[PDB]
């Protein structure tokens, strides 16, 4: 099962930038969603939803086609909370309707990264909307009570090995988790993309305990939480100096997590030798804006 990415007829580099610039000072301007975070990591989150309903046995799933507009995949009980990315992005998508659905959810994970003075991560547009029959079933995106074990054979699924999974676990120095969404409550409400996440691993005094939804996760005396996922990589050994590295070297992560989290968004798609190469979009800061 093959996907060619298409470019949208017409389009170019500053077509695209300019959809990132509508998204970035949207960003800026509602700055006051889920207690001021605003909505840069739900956008992020939204990105690696659409993205990791991915097989790579089949080629089923993924951000191609954009599939995530379904009914089937927007109620996905895993997929709880994202409805707000979506609600942002609409006005995004009347102003510039010409954009496929699948570079839409993917680029607003892209501006919200860059925004949050994460690291440059590359893009290729020319996702294609595919049909309604084409959206995969609930069930594939990972469950938070599991071990590394888990994690691992999960993440194969999705061809990441475990440094990729290491780094793109990172973005839980993100946002928060909701315990009206996924039966968590707590977190950092971060906004600004750094390698806080290894840091807290590390440094923090962690406590295992269960909440009040009766889930187990992992909380320390500052307050900050894990989930049992999260604190799996420090548990493996394997993965635990992917952490050490990363706690230790802010470059490293910003240069791994790019690499996976554009991958991350790419897997199963076909780039004809034709396509362009990759769009490195301009910060609004860097533009002057
Ligand atoms: C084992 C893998 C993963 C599990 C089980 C997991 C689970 C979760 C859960 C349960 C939440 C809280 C949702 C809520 O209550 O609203 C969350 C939040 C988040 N996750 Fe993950 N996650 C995983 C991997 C990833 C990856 C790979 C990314 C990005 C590259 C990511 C980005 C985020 C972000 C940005 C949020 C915050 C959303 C917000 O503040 O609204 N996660 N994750």
């Amino acid at each position: 099962l093959v996907h060619v990415a298409s470019v949208e007829k017409g389009r170019s580099y500053e077509d695209f930038q300019k959809v990132y610039n509508a998204i970035a000072l949207k960003l800026r301007e509602d700055d006051e969603y889920d207690n001021y975070i605003g909505y840069g990591p739900v956008l992020v989150r939204l990105a690696w939803h659409i993205s990791g309903t991915w097989d790579k046995h089949d080629n089923t799933g993924g951000s191609y086609g954009g599939t995530y507009r379904f009914k089937k995949e927007f109620n996905d009980p895993s997929n709880a909370g994202l409805q707000n990315g979506f609600k942002f992005l609409e006005p995004i998508h009347k102003e510039f309707p010409w954009i496929s659905s699948g570079d839409l959810f993917s680029l607003g994970g892209v501006t919200a990264v860059q925004e949050m003075q994460g690291p440059k991560i590359p893009w290729r547009c020319g996702r294609v909307d595919t049909p309604e029959d084409t959206t995969p079933d609930n069930g594939r995106l990972p469950d938070a009570d599991k071990d590394a074990g888990y994690v691992r054979t999960f993440f194969q699924r999705l061809n990441m090995n475990d440094r990729e999974v290491v780094a793109l676990m990172g973005a839980h120095a993100l946002g928060k988790t909701h315990l009206k969404n996924s039966g968590y409550e707590g977190g950092g409400a971060n906004n600004v993309f750094t390698n806080e996440f290894y840091l807290n691993l590390l440094n923090e005094d962690w406590k295992l305990e269960k909440n009040d939804a009766n889930n187990e996760q992992w909380d320390s005396k500052s307050g900050y939480m894990m989930l049992p996922t999260d604190y799996s990589l420090i548990q493996d050994p394997k993965y635990l100096s992917i952490v050490k590295e990363y706690a230790n070297d802010q470059d490293k992560f910003f240069k791994d997590f790019s690499k996976a989290f554009e991958k991350l968004l790419e897997n199963g798609i076909t780039f004809p030798k034709d396509a362009p190469s990759p769009f490195i979009f301009k910060t609004l800061e860097e533009q002057g804006l």
